[PDB]
């Protein structure tokens, strides 16, 4: 009987002669970002056929989290459409523990855990499912601060809702419930992120490398699951296992992965094995908008 509260969210609309494009990223730009009379420049990644109903709903849910592990939208410019999100200088995780595989040590592989629970733990209290977590949606901002990053698959479930039903998405990420009948919810983004810690525990390896992604649910219906990691000690191979149990009310909560990655964290060698273990600029985290 609980029913619904409303989205105060203010959705704030850009003016195109306030922010510079400076380079290109990936199309998304980085640029700054300064608004008239107010003293200060913004760091923004700026991201420019009517399914325009994508980058609306992306931005629905953006202006609706805020969190700090979430990704923070600033607004979006109705041009002929771009998004303007807080610059994360160091990009997407995935690639970064793939670049600097060799200068990573346990309590930054235990820290991030830790802040990606958090972020979708914010996002379960929130009521959204994200259906896409992964390492490569996951950002950068500093080695000490991570966001969660690409709301373009996320839905808001009902107050009496347990799951979303759905009508490409990626397979390898996926809890079995989800690939056999499209039901999502924050049971299956707990399966994705055991996948995405067994990434960042594997320095960015592809999950069932080889494997074509038709075959990857009769194996993990015959009860086949992805290996330990070198590094990892049993205990945290322990929490990746139960992210992936089939019966979804038995695995983690994103509450209790907070819980037991903290307490690794302050222990970090016990729990993974790893060997040799501009005056005006402002960031968007001291930006706030009313
Ligand atoms: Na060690």
């Amino acid at each position: 009987a609980m029913g619904e509260a409303p989205n105060q969210a203010l959705l704030r609309i850009l003016k195109e002669t306030e922010f510079k494009k400076i380079k290109v990223l990936g199309t998304v730009y980085k640029g700054l970002w300064i608004p008239e009379g107010e003293k200060v420049k913004i760091p923004v990644a700026i991201k420019e056929s009517p399914k325009n109903k994508e980058i609306l709903d992306e931005a629905y849910v953006m202006a609706s989290v805020d969190n700090p592990h979430v990704c923070r939208l600033l607004g979006i410019c109705l041009t002929s459409v771009q998004l303007i999100t807080q610059l994360m200088p160091f990009g997407c995780l995935l690639d970064y523990v793939r670049e600097h595989k060799d200068n990573i040590g346990s309590q930054y592989l235990l820290n991030w855990c830790v802040q990606i629970a958090k972020g979708m733990n914010y996002l379960e209290d929130r009521r959204l499912v994200h259906r896409d977590l992964a390492a490569r949606n996951v950002l950068v901002k500093t080695p000490q601060h991570v966001k969660i990053t690409d709301f373009g698959l996320a839905k808001l479930l009902g107050a009496e809702e347990k799951e979303y039903h759905a009508e490409k998405v990626p397979i390898k990420w996926m809890a079995l419930e989800s690939i056999l009948h499209r039901i999502y919810t924050h049971q299956s983004d707990v399966w994705s992120y055991g996948v995405t810690v067994w990434e960042l525990m594997t320095f960015g390896s592809k999950p069932y490398d080889g494997i074509p992604a038709s075959e990857i649910s009769s194996i993990l219906e015959k009860g086949e699951r992805l290996p330990q990691p070198p590094i990892c000690t049993i205990d945290v191979y322990m929490i990746m296992v139960k992210c992936w149990m089939i019966d979804a009310d038995s695995r983690p909560k994103f509450r209790e992965l907070i819980i037991e990655f903290s307490k690794m964290a302050r222990d970090p060698q016990r729990y993974l094995v790893i060997q040799g273990d501009m005056d005006d600029v402002v960031d968007a985290d001291e930006y706030l908008i009313p």
